[PDB]
């Protein structure tokens, strides 16, 4: 006989969407356990209970063996009460069935990389899940019992702690757009024989990441064969170069230097720039006099390093810092990059120019979005947040707001314009964004852009890693991704139309 204190598992809280939808769940699962010590009384009960458990009766008796000086193991985990009735009706002693809790995740692949997955014991172990562990976990409590010799429960004297259970969590994601980036992401994968993408949705206006999503993905119910490259949660833990994505954020500089106007002319004439060894190239390579928008719908690498030579590299470096870029969200994702945005004391040519078109610096997807994010909320970047936001945070100035207003205008027309970025125009509203295309033989595909142009509401990131069809460059392959993502999301929130 001897007191002891036993623990009492506290009720995992729930995750939920922003609207209340359940991502994940603690459901009661019919757990059977046995105490090996009471088992060595009943021998002539094992091969009966062996065959319950769908186990060999030799495999089963030589497992209760060499188990002997333990007081418990598990004999099977997630049953039906049922099917746990149904063992206990053999009544074997020191055999029991416990409700224990364990983790579902009812859109499964769909939010998996957002919403990670809890280990066999319930507790966190990937994406929010484990982020959040504290706050969902609650706390165990505390049970007073009488034990005989085998470590059997004689009596339940008293409970002298009570359990906390976890508390719930909505996040920001919004299940709606979720579905349906997820689909559209899918469906581009298909279309361009593509090894992987992130789709990344965020509010504006109030910093929350409606949607992120990527592929590969996987079944968090059933994570039998448990691929590594189908668990990464790629919008924030893979790094990539932007590109001709960061353009934006350099003509920013442009404008912001006293020095540029959007109606102001660069040569970029043949299409190419020599400095030294390295060469600048355009991919159209047919112009001579390009004004500032013209050097974003045409893309000229030649334009933009021109521009940068102007103003200085450290210019850009401020703008792209002050946005984001290469820089800590704050978020504290498990596994989260920072990336790199290289910096120099004195910056060289070749340098400068490869800054201003976003080569040879490496940003995450969640990076991209927020300082797009920045740049449609007239330069005010709101903190980011993967948990629904009530109170919406003060934000910061990172770029003038005349500025950020002209950049905007810059990009509707990369959309918009003759020659321009026409597949991702959005029925029904005026869109703003710019593509990418970086060859990493082997290219990723961007689009980054956000609308309603005339009051920007939604910003999105598109990433489709390796297209192996003919097409490649990130106007073709991306774009139109955006604009079935941007056009069902406005439409969802109830977003007026402003293409009147
Ligand atoms: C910007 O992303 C910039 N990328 C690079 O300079 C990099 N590689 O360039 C390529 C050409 C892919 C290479 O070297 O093989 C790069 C940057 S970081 C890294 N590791 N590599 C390029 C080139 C200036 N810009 C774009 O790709 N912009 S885009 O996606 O908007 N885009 N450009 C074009 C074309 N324009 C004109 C032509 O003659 C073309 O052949 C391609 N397109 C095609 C569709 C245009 S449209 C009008 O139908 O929408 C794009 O989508």
């Amino acid at each position: 006989r001897s007191v002891r204190h036993i623990a009492i598992p506290a009720h995992r809280g729930l995750i939920t969407d922003r609207n209340g939808e359940p991502l994940a769940v603690s459901t009661p699962v019919t757990t059977l356990w046995a105490n090996p010590k009471e088992l060595m009384t009943a021998k002539e009960r094992w091969p009966q209970l062996a065959a319950a458990l769908g186990q060999d009766t030799k495999l089963f008796a030589d497992r209760i063996e060499q188990n002997a000086e333990r007081e418990f193991i598990y004999l099977v985990r997630g049953l039906t009460p049922e099917q746990g009735e149904g063992v206990i009706a053999l009544k074997v002693p020191g055999v029991y069935s416990i409700e224990e809790f364990r983790r579902f995740y009812p859109a499964g692949e769909v939010v998996a990389h957002a919403v990670g997955f809890t280990d066999v014991d319930d507790r966190g172990r990937e994406g929010i899940e484990l982020a959040f562990d504290e706050w969902l976990a609650g706390v165990p409590g505390k049970r007073q019992v009488l034990k005989d010799r085998r470590g059997r429960v004689i009596k339940d004297v008293q409970v002298t702690k009570n359990a906390k259970p976890g508390k719930t969590l909505a996040l920001s994601i919004d299940l709606r757009l979720q579905y349906l980036a997820h689909r559209e992401l899918r469906n581009a994968l298909l279309e361009n024989g593509a090894k992987a993408g992130s789709l990344v949705i965020m509010d504006v206006k109030t910093g929350e990441i409606l949607a992120m999503t990527n592929q590969p993905t996987y079944n968090p119910n059933n994570r039998r064969n448990l691929q590594p490259a189908a668990m990464r949660n790629r919008a924030m833990i893979d790094v990539f170069e932007p590109g001709s994505t960061v353009k934006p954020f350099s003509m920013s500089a442009a404008l912001a230097s006293g020095r540029w106007k959007p109606s102001d002319i660069v040569d970029v004439y043949p299409g190419t720039l020599q400095i030294g060894r390295y060469t600048i190239r355009d991919v159209s390579r047919n112009s001579r006099q390009l004004d500032l928008t013209g050097i974003l719908i045409k893309s000229s690498n030649v334009g933009i390093s021109k521009i940068a030579f102007d103003i200085g590299a450290e210019s850009i470096y401020s703008v792209m810092q002050q946005v984001g870029l290469g820089q800590d969200t704050g978020l504290g994702f498990p596994g989260e990059r920072v990336g790199n945005l290289p910096n120099h004391r004195k910056w060289p040519k070749a340098e400068t120019a490869t800054l201003a078109y976003g080569y040879g610096l490496s940003v995450t997807a969640i990076q991209l979005a927020h300082a797009y994010a920045a740049l449609a909320n007239d330069g005010k970047s709101v903190p980011l947040s993967m948990t629904r936001v009530d109170r919406v945070p003060d934000g910061v100035q990172v770029i003038s707001p005349e500025v950020a207003s002209t950049v905007q205008g810059m990009l509707q027309q990369v959309v918009e314009a003759q020659g321009g970025v026409f597949r991702a125009q959005v029925p029904g509203y005026h869109a703003a964004g710019k593509s990418g295309t970086a060859r990493k033989n082997a290219y990723r595909s961007l689009f980054a852009g956000f609308a309603p142009a005339t009051d920007p509401r939604i910003a999105m990131v598109v990433v489709i890693d390796e297209p192996s069809k003919a097409g490649y460059f990130g106007g073709l392959v991306s774009a139109p991704v955006f604009s079935k993502v941007m056009a069902g999301a406005l439409r969802l929130m109830n977003v007026p139309p402003d293409n009147l």
